[PDB]
């Protein structure tokens, strides 16, 4: 006698085409799943689909009757863009937030989601379970890890109306939030149909006569997708290259699939040069899948009218790089990286999938005097921050000849308003004068306790620091929840009682350091790296130092303010409060844990700070971001040569010696060493730096070198000048300074003069303005051509020569005076 | 009573459609020309065309009745691709060989060519005329200039059968070679027509039905041009991109015009991406002229089916850069420079006009997996050497899927076998064991005396040294003929009597130097440059030296061997003979000058050489050419940073101190100064040099610095090493040498280590192989990326790191031993 709730929930999910959720507890879950599949199959025959099964590393007879796909947790990326009738998760030890999102969105509506839990006497042991991720965050300085994600995961099962926590012998648990589910009325679909379906049938048959719309539009499944297809084709049909269509929606809405049909329409419309740009070739798996689907709807013949060129040479062997069409005249569909903007000088259509993830300058150069298609993801898994989307939307409007924007709401695989989708979005959190503001430390125990007040703030703070991420990674939530030493700080204004304060800025601080001299020397003699810390474990390796790792410090993992209050002062003010705080300036029912709840908003005054020596931040170098860090008295110590592939910017590490009463000389050695490294390294992979940006780093690094008085530079004597330049070199300089010689001859002297000036030897003798320093820096250490410098400075080439010659007569006169005197 | 020869010659030229030549002598030539035009017009009405007139800086009534175009001698390039019924040259002072060719080829068949000569008592004063060109060759060391081109010009008038040296009062001179011209038989063209015309009419009407050939083929004027059109279109019609058509002919044959119709055919055939590459946009004036002519034959409508985009922004405002076609789908015709090979990744047709003038590597990268059209000029004005054409033809055959070659012979504007064309080609000369060979000095007085034996050798030697010129410049003949100090040397084998020796190698040596210390200081204090000499006038300016210009030397203006005997030894052997020779090791009838003729083949033994200090050569740097010069014991002194636009290579100057018994130390200072300049300048515009090529220059320059013993480098002491690297830098080096650190960290030390090695400080301490030196040179002084180095060396990137790490453990151990010891 099976319980009647399981058949009731299964029928409810199938009738409305919304996913159902189940969790099995026990060591004999094989009996449960086969009974679950029996109920699902005995009530409907349209669900005999693939049963996705994921593990890290009778039932025997039944597994040989239905299609089962076994996919590894690390290999779950291969099932992207697919559809399965049931998702199964077996090993709890490896279901990260990223994996949970990936294996859930690939389930069709009306299916089942079943999660396998190992044999348990009671469910109270799940909150303290070990994982495969706390093993990452273990450090010798901070080892103990408190598991909080499992606490939130088990408490959130009650907030899902389609979740049934089933048992080994088919029994329901009180923690399940769907125990009170009532059966739906019997379906009546013989004549009555959903209004969206009637609207979808209306638009399909209305344009059936017209071609190529009549054949392509049958591929659409939603009204929102269909309206995008007409919007795309309408731009194509005008045969005018002054259009631009921007599409934004969530993940799983069909923007990429609708993008492919738009491209297939353009091919049939007589378009020769078609280009696709995307952050990764992986994102084009579905886009190129529906181009062929659209081609099949157009009755194109394989190996006769089109060919598929697969770029199997690189690691992404499955990626499609080019498709050639030779029906009447040779038409082509080429996939290029966003950086390759030179090929687009002859194009007619550019499709930019996931344009939000592309850096804004790349999109700016990608768009030209042709037709551009754009798609973006604003919510859901792998979403984008609201700030970058706003920047992209505003930028396109400035360029506007015609721009049209559309949106998609209804999903494809599951009905809108899905219960499991809402539960997962909530679980992963996918979607005043500064002087009066005060910083508050957020207690992580109450924050992730799934309390209604706690949950509301968690959504606000999560959306605060993911508002600028190029891609939304849910694994960061696992990081904050289960970190051993990460502390969360929020800056709020003066807020009255009864109203939760609005987070104006969120700072995540990780405690780093306390490295024993044995541990550093053990691994500095090898190539292995625990990578528990970043700032102490990099400066020690980069500088081959032994004392810095022994210090104790903090790493600013993430700092973000509200996008509405940007450039107002709520970020710098939070940093100063955080800096002063570390300076010691402030002296089987499983209900939510109502007890053991400390004040969520524990003020900094009532908590004693730790004794810290420095604060460090590792961040992607940008001119605006660097200016903010330098304002907070940070000095660079490191700057990675290999620019990040996704963003195109170099990682920069800054360290501030916040502790007062301590020697500011251990950092003076680090800043000086980097400063002398930067000058010589300005020609290796730093040649692409703008002159102004590279100058600012040099000034900041030089300022940091002044923390140590022993690093003060000495003047240049006459004896040193003679050792550096032969009399032939001097006579060349005098003639050029008089305007009697071309500048090309005196060009080998750039490294000598520029190094002398920027190392401080010539800095006090001759004073140069901001513009002259930038030209000398580029010509001397970046080895930039004059024409390249003229373009970058937005100045004529002759004017650059005039400024450069001004630099010489200042240097030439001092050199002559030094030798003569 | 006018003489009957002028009407007879005019009728002869008109009937056969060959140009006629006249020369007028006197101060009242206006009476002669108007009588000449009267005879021309009174006998035919199809000659009332434009009368081109060129000057540097009644008749009044008659000039207002006919079209006259006045063009400046320097501005004669604007009449390129035009057609005129009569060419007039007035000022003898500026009719250079280049100008003479330019103003002659633009005359239609049957027209007149009249050259105006100022009033003369006798013609004997023409041989000694000053010009506007000898003013260039005047030098303070060598001032007197003997005019020989005018001597050859006046003697060659007798070798032209259509040249009548007319007088002021219509009288003929004995020097004229057409005084015995007999009248042609009366024409019979009512029914009888030339066989070429019948063949031309046959091919036009045969393909009249077929389109787009039927309309385009009417543009052809010769059978050879027509056969090219069918050859071009046949490649287009196959719709297969595995074809390549190479066209070679003389200048004025119609290769460019036939190229345009081929492009217009491709547009009508459904070709979207069409690209044109040429050395200069000027060469495309006629090609783009006939594309529109072909478009008009296709009845394309301006501003409705095609648009003309003119690149007026640069200096070549008349150049057409792009043409867009939007009849059915957007088709385009884009003009790109040969260097821009990245855009061709999507193309369907590439037209390479004047492919011979393009460097071979550029053509190699221009051709890809598409259809390529090629045209070249092999003879006539602005021709190309036989060596480069052979290199291009062979290279294409190696790449062969299908290749077809065609040729054109019959001209367009004038009938084949034109008398004036043959006279001009002759006038401008447009078209054994080495141990047994001996060098011979060619006497310039007899060489340019127009003697039948002398003329035959002149054609062989001219074709010898223009066999490698990218473009054929006839002004060089004016240089050799009227130079004040240039001496011509030819190397011949042992040849029996009665047979003129075959020139195996020709060397043109210009005597340079003897600059007073006042003259150098006068202009070294200013920016003006007489530019009479090159090697003494550049080393003095580049090095700010005062003694080198006072020396006496020789410049090897041009050295070329027979293309059949290349890489055999006839060039190096001639150089050694020339070097030893300067070392003093060898103790109104105007007939051709039969008297005053020295031995044309005066041996070096019977002529006393001049006391010389050095021999210098200015040449375009190539790896093969540099190896030959270094073998002859030459050392570089200069290397221009700005690569030549046409060829893409940098000018290099080498100097050899051939004089024995003299101090080889004045050059040791020059070579050492360049060697220290090259190391620092390897990052400014020399970054494009291959590692092997840049290494060879460094070795050669370093070897030259050894001529001065005082320039020998000293060893590196322990004190110097500590001054260069801080203990942090040393500890970084030890860790990397052990394989305990990434190579990116130890990268700022490249300029320090590479400079130390290549300056000689570390050269004797540590020995590096040829491959290791090249990697260290590029990574240290060229700042090349590893991936760039891996591609250039045709080696995997990991292997480059392995070799680079080998370089360190040699340097690291010496540094440790130096400090420890
Ligand atoms: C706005 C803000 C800076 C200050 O906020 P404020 O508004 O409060 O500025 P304030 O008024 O105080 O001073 C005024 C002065 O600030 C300046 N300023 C004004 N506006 C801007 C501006 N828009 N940008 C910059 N500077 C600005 C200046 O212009 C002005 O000078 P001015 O005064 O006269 O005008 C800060 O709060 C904020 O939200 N930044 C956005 C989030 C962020 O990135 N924070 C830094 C994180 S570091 C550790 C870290 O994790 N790094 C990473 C990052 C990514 N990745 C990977 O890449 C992927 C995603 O990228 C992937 O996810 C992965 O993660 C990674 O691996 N590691
Ligand atoms: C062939 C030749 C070198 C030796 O002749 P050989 O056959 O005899 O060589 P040999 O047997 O003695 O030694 C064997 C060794 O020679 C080597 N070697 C073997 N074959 C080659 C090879 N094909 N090329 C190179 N090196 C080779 C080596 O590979 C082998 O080593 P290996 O041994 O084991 O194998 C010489 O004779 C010759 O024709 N060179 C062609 C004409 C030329 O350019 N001469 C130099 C002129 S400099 C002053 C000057 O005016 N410069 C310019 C030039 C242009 N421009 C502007 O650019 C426009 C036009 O460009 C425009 O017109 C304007 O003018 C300008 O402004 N200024
Ligand atoms: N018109 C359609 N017809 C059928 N399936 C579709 C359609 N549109 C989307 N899908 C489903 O959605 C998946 C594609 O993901 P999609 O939502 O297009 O990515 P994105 O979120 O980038 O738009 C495919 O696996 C497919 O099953
Ligand atoms: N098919 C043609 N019809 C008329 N004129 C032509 C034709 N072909 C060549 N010409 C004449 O030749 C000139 C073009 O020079 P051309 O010989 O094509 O240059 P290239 O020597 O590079 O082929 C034009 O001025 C034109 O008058």
């Amino acid at each position: 006698t099976v319980d009647s709730r399981i058949p009731t929930l299964i029928r409810n999910g199938l009738q409305t085409k919304k996913r159902s959720f189940f969790v099995v507890v026990g060591d004999h879950a094989k009996e449960a799943i086969v009974h679950l599949y029996y109920i699902m199959s005995s009530m409907d025959v349209r669900q005999n689909k693939s049963v996705l099964w994921a593990y890290k590393k009778p039932f025997e007879l039944f597994i040989s009757l239905n299609d089962i796909r076994y996919c590894y947790y690390k290999e779950t990326d291969k099932i992207l863009g697919n559809t399965y009738g049931m998702c199964i998760l077996q090993d709890f030890e490896a279901i990260t937030p990223n994996i949970l999102a990936r294996t859930i969105e690939t389930v069709e509506g009306g299916g089942l989601v079943v999660l396998l839990l190992k044999g348990m006497t009671s469910l109270k042991q799940l909150y303290t379970m070990t994982m495969d991720v706390h093993a990452r965050y273990r450090t010798e300085a901070h080892d103990d890890v408190i598991a909080r994600f499992n606490e939130r995961f088990l408490l959130s099962l009650g907030s899902c109306e389609s979740c049934l926590v089933i048992d080994d012998e088919l029994n329901v648990l009180p923690i399940s939030g769907g125990k009170g589910v009532k059966p739906l009325p019997p379906p009546d679909e013989d004549e009555e149909l959903s209004p969206a379906a009637k609207e979808l049938k209306k638009i399909k048959d209305e344009l059936e006569d017209t071609q190529p719309i009549g054949s392509l539009i049958k591929l659409a499944r939603t009204v929102d997708q269909a309206k995008a297809l007409l919007t795309f084709v309408d731009a194509i049909a005008e045969k005018t290259l002054r259009n631009t269509v921007t599409l934004t929606a969530a993940r799983g809405r069909g923007k990429s699939a609708a993008m492919g049909v738009a491209i297939a329409a353009a091919v049939a419309y007589g378009y020769s040069n078609i280009f696709i740009t995307s952050p990764s070739p992986e994102n084009l798996k579905t886009l190129f899948e529906f181009v062929f689907k659209g081609f099949d709807a157009l009755d194109y013949k394989d190996h006769a009218d089109y060919t598929i060129i697969q770029s199997t040479n690189p690691e992404f062997n499955k990626a499609i790089v080019r498709v050639n069409i030779h029906r009447n005249h040779r038409q082509t569909i080429q996939y290029i990286r966003p950086q390759d903007a030179h090929v687009l000088g002859q194009a007619e259509l550019v499709v930019i999938d996931e344009a939000a993830a592309i850096p804004l300058p790349l999109v700016k150069k990608l768009m030209g005097p042709y037709l551009v298609f754009m798609a973006s993801t604003i919510s859901g898994y792998e979403g984008t921050g609201r700030s970058l989307s706003l920047k992209l939307i505003k930028q396109l409007r400035e360029q506007s000849r015609s721009l049209k924007e559309i949106t998609l709401s209804e999903p494809i695989r599951y009905a809108q308003g899905d219960n499991v989708e809402k539960w997962l979005n909530t679980l992963l959190c996918l979607d005043p004068d500064p002087s009066q503001c005060e910083l508050l430390h957020v207690n992580r125990d109450t924050l992730f306790s799934f309390h209604p007040v706690s949950e509301k703030f968690l959504q606000q703070m999560v959306a605060l620091y993911v508002a600028s991420h190029y891609k939304n990674s849910p694994n960061d939530l696992q990081l904050m929840s289960d970190a051993p030493a990460h502390e969360l700080f929020v800056l709020t204004g003066p807020i009255q009682e009864g109203r939760l304060p609005e987070p104006l800025c969120v700072i995540q601080v990780s405690l780093e350091g306390k490295i024993s001299k044995q541990s550093i020397l053990k691994s500095l003699s090898r190539g292995q790296q625990p990578a528990g810390d970043l700032i102490p474990w990099l400066v020690s390796q980069q500088f081959q130092d032994d004392e810095f790792a022994s210090l104790s410090g903090a790493r600013i993992v993430r700092i973000a303010t509200n996008p509405d209050y940007m450039s107002m002062g709520y970020g710098s003010k939070a940093l100063q409060l955080l800096v002063d705080y570390y300076e010691g300036k402030f002296a089987d029912i499983k209900v939510r844990d109502m007890h053991e709840l400390p004040p969520l908003f524990s003020k900094l005054s009532e908590r004693r700070p730790e004794k810290l020596d420095y604060v460090g931040v590792s961040y992607g170098l940008t001119q605006q971001l660097h200016k903010f860090w330098k304002r907070a008295q940070f000095v660079p110590v490191y700057l990675r040569q290999t620019a990040n592939d996704l963003t195109g910017e170099h990682t920069c590490v800054m360290i501030r010696p916040l502790q007062d009463g301590n020697d500011p000389s251990w950092l003076g050695a680090f800043a000086a060493d980097f400063h002398k490294r930067f000058l010589s390294l300005l020609s290796y992979k730093f040649r692409e730096f703008p002159s102004i940006l590279a100058l600012t780093i040099e000034e900041s690094a030089n300022a940091g070198a002044m923390l140590d008085p022993s690093n003060a530079p000495t003047e240049l004597t006459k004896a040193e000048l003679d050792q550096l330049f032969t009399p032939f070199d001097h006579k060349r300089l005098e003639s050029y300074a008089n305007g009697l010689l071309d500048y090309h001859v005196v060009l080998d002297l750039m490294p000598t003069i520029a190094q002398l000036y920027f190392t401080g030897r010539l800095r006090e003798a001759v004073k140069l303005s901001g513009l002259q320093q930038a030209i000398l820096l580029a010509l001397g250490l970046q080895r930039k051509d004059i024409d390249t410098l003229a373009t970058e400075l937005n100045l004529p080439g002759s004017q650059v020569l005039a400024i450069f010659m001004k630099i010489m007569r200042k240097v030439t006169q001092h050199f002559g005076a030094l030798v003569s005197g």
